[PDB]
């Protein structure tokens, strides 16, 4: 196809030149600008009815957002639908405005297909992202009730005595202008955890129901067997909207070849992939299919994207696969997963999710 030929030009060809010539990030605040401009094709990709998943109180006209991290401000967004995501997360966003850790921050391993980082919640703060979102509020409202939603990842400052608080600030700030909430939670303690989520939750009931967005708990890779067993239970408990699964590892898994593997930070891409539908897989069970997952972690592939749903995602995301494919990759992925859909006997997404429990 036209799709196919595009697709490798940017992968073997514009990619490769262009992060050969720029610093990684430097390509990542190119690529923030170019797409906050909507420098981008018109839609080529226009989105199969299989592709519609309903979950977190919206509609989602495909299930291929992008993940957390490309749009730490939220200077992209409309770009970003452009581009062919059914869905934006933001952030993370702080509430006071932080600089991050030192440069460089940002390392590429091509040969892994995956990206170093470690750049330590960089953020404009919330007031900054506020009044950006509230210059494009009813645009927003109108992608929403089309079926793009918007989420919005709650970090907290570097110096913070109280996290809960610092979270509580993004839930009243933010929370008027999301589709949906995320709280990244690291390794628990269960007792700590229920404290947080609890008045995260209570922070979001406090909202008008016109402006009440959905609260999920995004989780890292890393943790132990209880610490998957504990987030679980408090989440069925508190009655948490939904999981993100997963960010990036601490780990280093055997096999890495790039000269930059050892940057300390977190890794994402190809070698997280597996890692990743493994967590997915074991939080589905020990929730009992009951809590929307949203699977993340590697996929450059409808397969990748697949086999996240099968295991128990409602929907995915990425972001690694963005900066070694380009744009193209959004379309490439929901192609071929409608394509494996249909392969497989399934009417959409939908009824792919969780398959491998069944
Ligand atoms: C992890 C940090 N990181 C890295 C480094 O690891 N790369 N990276 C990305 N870089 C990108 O492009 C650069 C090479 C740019 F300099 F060209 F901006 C893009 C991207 O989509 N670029 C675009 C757009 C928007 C429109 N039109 C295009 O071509 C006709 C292209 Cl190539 C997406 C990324 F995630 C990124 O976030
Ligand atoms: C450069 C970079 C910055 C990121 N920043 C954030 C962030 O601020 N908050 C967050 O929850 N996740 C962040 N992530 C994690 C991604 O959202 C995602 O969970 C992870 O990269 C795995 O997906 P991928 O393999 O498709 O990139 C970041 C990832 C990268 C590569
Ligand atoms: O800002 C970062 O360093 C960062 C945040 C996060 O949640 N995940 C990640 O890989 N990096």
């Amino acid at each position: 196809a036209m799709a196919t030929g595009d697709e490798r030009f940017y992968a073997e060809h514009l990619m490769p030149t262009l992060q050969g010539l720029l610093d990684p990030e430097s390509a990542h605040r190119l690529a923030v600008r170019f797409t906050s401009l909507g420098l981008l094709p018109r839609a080529r990709f226009q989105d199969s009815d299989m592709l519609e998943v309903r979950v977190l109180g919206h509609k989602f006209r495909n299930p291929v957002g992008i993940a957390a991290g490309f749009d730490k401000h939220g200077e992209a967004v409309d770009g970003l639908y452009k581009m062919g995501f059914g869905f934006v997360e933001i952030g993370s966003v702080t509430p006071k405005p932080q600089e991050g850790n030192p440069r460089p921050r940002v390392f590429r391993l091509p040969e892994d297909q995956a990206v170093i980082n470690r750049y330590g919640f960089n953020s404009h703060g919330l007031s900054v992202v506020e009044h950006r979102l509230r210059a494009r509020q009813q645009k927003q409202a109108k992608l929403t009730e089309d079926g793009l939603p918007l989420g919005v990842n709650l970090g907290k400052n570097k110096t913070s005595v109280d996290a809960a608080e610092d979270y509580a600030e993004g839930v009243r700030v933010l929370g008027p202008l999301a589709d949906y909430l995320v709280v990244n939670v690291s390794s628990p303690g269960k007792a700590e955890l229920r404290r947080l989520l609890t008045k995260v939750l209570q922070e979001r009931d406090g909202l008008r129901r016109v402006h009440r967005p959905a609260v999920l708990v995004k989780i890292a890779p890393d943790l132990t067997s209880q610490d998957k067993e504990d987030i679980a239970s408090v989440v069925k408990e508190l009655g948490i909207d939904g999981l993100i699964v997963t960010n990036t590892t601490v780990s280093r898994p055997a096999g890495l070849q790039g000269a930059l593997r050892s940057e300390t930070g977190g890794l994402s891409g190809k070698p997280l992939r597996d890692l990743s539908t493994q967590t997915i897989r074991e939080m589905y069970a020990l929730t009992q299919g009951r809590v929307p997952i949203i699977g993340v972690g590697g996929v450059s592939s409808g397969q990748d994207a697949l086999e996240k749903i099968r295991a128990g995602a409602s929907l995915v995301q990425l972001y690694t696969a963005l900066t070694f494919w380009g744009p193209p990759v959004v379309g490439k992925v929901k192609r071929e997963l409608e394509a494996l859909l249909k392969e497989q006997g399934f009417g959409g997404v939908t009824d792919a999710i969780g398959a491998d429990h069944r």
